């Protein structure tokens, strides 16, 4: 498959900035969701899950075709709980009916991170909705009950290397697990709706204890009320992952720069951009705009 980026006809920077503003303002307004964590965490989880179905071998999956909108992908077990992020973005799509689904889903992730005080993520437009028969089959998204060699091998299908995987994983400072969605329960830290290098600091500073949870799954629990998944705990079991974890713990700006590069690569995998295409857009925050 080739997937050529096609700008939505007649739209420019100013148009996409209005869709960003709309998402950012509704993030401000619906602050009560999930005990006052707000929708920002589920929105970056949604942008990583629409993107994480990609396979570099045959160019199937990825963010381009906006296929999460179809039943098969929407009802994938690994996506339980994302229906909340979909329902949030849906009034915004009715307001701007011209934006493609993959562009809206991916832009929700960019808006969430920058409004939660994160790095600026450059974003590119151009995904085109594709038919229901291009919807990836269930089962391409990663398991939590596994080790550092599973993680390295999995992320290789999206050709992410070690540094990219560790940086990407740092988005687990946001939000929390929910027993009814994934069989795991608890947050990764205290400030779970502000983007910081906290996940790395908890991983190197907490006295973690392995316990079974109410779903019979194992997880690492700390005295502080925080949890780590087996796949998360892997990053300090592997000698190569652990030097990067330490590096991000001592330097949030290096983590912000590397997370910025890898989240954009994750959102653009599987998409060919012609060089007549617009440069990546850097969107302003509500705060930068005085709104
Ligand atoms: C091996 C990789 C990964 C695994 C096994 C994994 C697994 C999970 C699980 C089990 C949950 C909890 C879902 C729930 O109960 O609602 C979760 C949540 C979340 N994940 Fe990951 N994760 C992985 C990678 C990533 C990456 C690369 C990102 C983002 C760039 C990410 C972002 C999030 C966010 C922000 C949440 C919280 C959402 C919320 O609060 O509802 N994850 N992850």
């Amino acid at each position: 498959l080739v997937h050529v980026a096609s700008v939505e006809k007649g739209r420019s920077y100013e148009d996409f900035q209005k869709v960003y503003n709309a998402i950012a303002l509704k993030l401000r307004e619906d602050d009560e969701y999930d005990n006052y964590i707000g929708y920002g965490p589920v929105l970056v989880r949604l942008a990583w899950h629409i993107s994480g179905t990609w396979d570099k071998h045959d160019n199937t999956g990825g963010s381009y075709g906006g296929t999460y909108r179809f039943k098969k992908e929407f009802n994938d077990p690994s996506n339980a709980g994302l229906q909340n992020g979909f329902k949030f973005l849906e009034p915004i799509h009715k307001e701007f009916p011209w934006i493609s689904s993959g562009d809206l889903f991916s832009l929700g992730g960019v808006t969430a991170v920058q409004e939660m005080q994160g790095p600026k993520i450059p974003w590119r437009c151009g995904r085109v909705d594709t038919p229901e028969d291009t919807t990836p089959d269930n089962g391409r998204l990663p398991d939590a009950d596994k080790d550092a060699g599973y993680v390295r091998t999995f992320f290789q299908r999206l050709n992410m290397n070690d540094r990219e995987v560790v940086a990407l994983m740092g988005a687990h400072a946001l939000g929390k697990t929910h027993l009814k969605n994934s069989g795991y329960e608890g947050p990764w830290g205290a400030a779970n709706n502000v983007f910081t290098n906290e996940y790395y600091l908890n991983l190197l500073n907490e006295d973690w204890k392995l316990e079974k949870n109410d779903a019979n799954n194992e997880q690492w629990d700390s005295k502080s009320g925080y949890m780590m998944l087996p796949t998360d705990y892997s990053l300090i079991q592997d000698p190569k992952y652990l030097s990067i974890v330490k590096e991000y713990a001592n330097d949030q700006d290096k983590f912000f720069k590397d997370f910025s590069k890898a989240f954009e690569k994750l959102l653009e995998n599987g998409i060919t951009f012609p060089k007549d295409a617009p440069s990546p857009f850097i969107f302003k925050t509500l705060e930068e705009q005085g709104l």
